[PDB]
């Protein structure tokens, strides 16, 4: 049901990407259906964000070799410190990496988790409630761009609840 929902309600390209991010590292998407669903959602957000500008480099959804190649190439030509972990985007207009959070919980809680896990990386957090949080409250995008994202997340939430899948999903976050 959760799997059916994922395959039915997300772009093939994204489902194909989500499944590799799992299947290389040994997780089965037929069993960790909620993680599957989550990874897809996070990918979709990253792509959506990436599209609404060529302002943004998409670093998520690549294999490790490509991502670090892309990160190194950005660091050689801009001078910006190289982060320890792969973030999700780079913003060529503000000249900072971005880490994208999607949370079923409250935004400040997921913000702190991420902020603690890392330093000059801009953090942006979306919830399924149309709530967002971002370092220095600098939300990077225009409101229209941030509304498409919020709608889309909320839509996913509402589709999940149609199929009685939201409650499971909500509770399987850290
Ligand atoms: O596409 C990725 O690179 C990716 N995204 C995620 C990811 C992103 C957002 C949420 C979650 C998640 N939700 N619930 N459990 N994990 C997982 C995890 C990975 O291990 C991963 O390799
Ligand atoms: O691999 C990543 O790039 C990645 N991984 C994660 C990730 C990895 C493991 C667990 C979780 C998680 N558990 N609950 N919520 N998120 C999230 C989140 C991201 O936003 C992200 O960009
Ligand atoms: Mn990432
Ligand atoms: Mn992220």
């Amino acid at each position: 049901a959760m799997e059916d929902f994922v395959r039915q309600c997300f772009n093939p390209m994204i489902v194909e990407l989500a499944e590799k991010a799992m299947k290389e590292y040994g997780e089965d998407p037929k069993i960790e259906t909620n993680k599957f669903a989550a990874i897809c959602t996070h990918l979709e957000v990253c792509f959506m964000y990436s599209d609404f500008g060529h302002r943004f480099e998409i670093i998520e959804g690549r294999d490790r070799i490509m991502a670090w190649t892309v990160v190194n190439s950005i660091c050689n030509t801009t001078g910006v410190e190289k982060p320890k972990f792969l973030p999700d985007l780079y913003d060529y207009k503000e000249n900072r990496f971005i880490e994208i959070g999607v949370t079923r919980r409250e935004v400040h809680i997921y913000y702190l988790e991420k902020a603690n896990k890392i330093e000059k990386t801009h953090i942006h957090i979306f919830s399924f409630t149309g709530e967002e949080m971002a370092t220095k409250a600098d939300y990077t995008l225009d409101e229209e761009s941030r509304a498409r994202i919020k709608t889309r997340l909320f839509t996913i939430r509402q589709e999940m609840a149609s199929r009685s899948l939201w409650d499971s999903f909500r509770q399987s976050e850290r």
